[PDB]
DNA sequence: TCACCTGAACCGGTTTCTCACAGC
DNA sequence: GCTGTGAGAAAC
RNA sequence: ACUCGCCUCAGAAGAUAGGGAGAGUAACGGACGUAAGCGUCAAGACCACCAGAGGGUCACCGUAGAUGAGUAAUCAUCUGCCCAUCUAUAUGGGUGGUUCCCGGUUCAGGUGAA
């Protein structure tokens, strides 16, 4: 009983810039998680090959690896959540430290060197939390796809191994869930945006949508079949933004009931 | 590279807490 | 001049 | 002067504008520079800022009214009328105004121009 209403957006400069920033953040986090998981996997299977070269049964060493999970950190694999707490927010704070130490008359290069890290300036905390966690969702999904293709579940052809994302090679998209503010005609604006300055407080036609911190954006379609379906016992569930060429699209996932 | 299709498979977030209010 | 609403961070 | 179309703005097929083309009295093919490449330009109406940049509205919703929101341009909500469309036993209703739209996320092919 699930449906998708997909509209082609018509954003302005100040919103296209934010959309690029969001997709860049999701790509960055996906790359981080995939790289970490890849390194841990390489260590894991090198150890496995070394142990199997001496005729060791995997069933017996299963308990050894289980005990090693509570012994060494580098022998564990993580989900979308644990990586955010253990790893993501430490460099969130590190980027913050660089930002509030740079203005105090000190050298930008020593605190932030372009060699080790590619960013000109720290930014891993001034990005929306949901956008960042979207990449964690995507990467956890990819690695679960791979590990299910291997072991016993995903019937079909062998689904590769997780692969890095690169600008201009992969697809740009992210998903924002409920219960944050989003909706069609009949929903309020956001405090502080330039439209809210002019005084608008509600949506009063069929050519605007509410997108979290991004504000309200116009569309090319008509939101009427949404709102008419909205007033039937159906409520919006989440929204996904995507890009193709130089065009942006948004899908509202609708759950009728 | 950047981009586009086929093609298999499987699937479509919840909650707590802090805080800065807009509006008189 | 202060505070119930909204907006958002953070864990999971 | 008239008929045919290659790329481009209109969510996608049918209606209406853009930069250049063609031939005669349908076929054929995007353009500017500056073998490529790479950069650039191609939808009209209203308020702002100092010719041009940024922001809002439409390019889907017969044909009549009224009421609101908006400085506006447009939009929304009710009542008519016509048409189409169905619905159960000449009937009543309900459903609209040129048709359709279910999408994710990854891995692997395949071509494809560069």
């Amino acid at each position: 009983n699930l449906r998708a209403y997909k509209f082609r957006l018509d954003p302005n400069q100040a919103q296209t810039t934010a959309l690029y920033q969001a997709v860049g953040a999701a790509r960055y986090t996906y790359n981080m998680l995939t790289a970490y998981n890849l390194e841990v996997n390489r260590l894991r299977d090198d150890y496995w090959k070394r142990r199997h070269d001496e005729d060791i049964s995997d069933a017996d060493i299963k308990k050894e690896l289980n005990a090693l999970a509570k012994e060494d950190k580098r022998y564990k694999q993580l989900n979308y959540g644990a990586f955010g707490t253990q790893y993501l927010t430490p460099e969130k704070k590190r980027h913050e430290q660089a930002e509030h130490r740079i203005e105090n008359g000190e050298d930008p290069s020593v605190v932030w060197n372009q060699e080790t890290e590619r960013s000109a300036n720290p930014w891993l905390h001034t990005a929306n939390q949901r956008v960042l966690v979207s990449g964690l969702q995507n990467a956890s999904d990819a690695w679960d796809n791979f590990w299910a293709s291997r072991t016993g579940k995903r019937a079909g052809r062998l689904v590769g191994t997780p692969r890095f994302k690169k600008k201009g090679v992969s697809r740009d998209s992210f998903t924002v869930p409920a219960p944050e503010k989003m909706g069609a005609y009949g929903t309020a604006y956001l405090r502080g945006e330039p439209a809210y300055k002019q005084g608008r407080r509600k949506i009063t036609d069929y050519r605007h949508v509410r997108l979290s911190y991004l504000g309200t954006i116009r569309t090319f379609n008509s939101t009427k079949p949404l709102v008419k379906a909205v007033v039937a016992g159906a409520k919006i569930r989440s929204y996904t933004v995507s890009r193709n060429a130089d065009r942006w699209y948004v899908s509202f996932l609708v759950k009728f009931s």
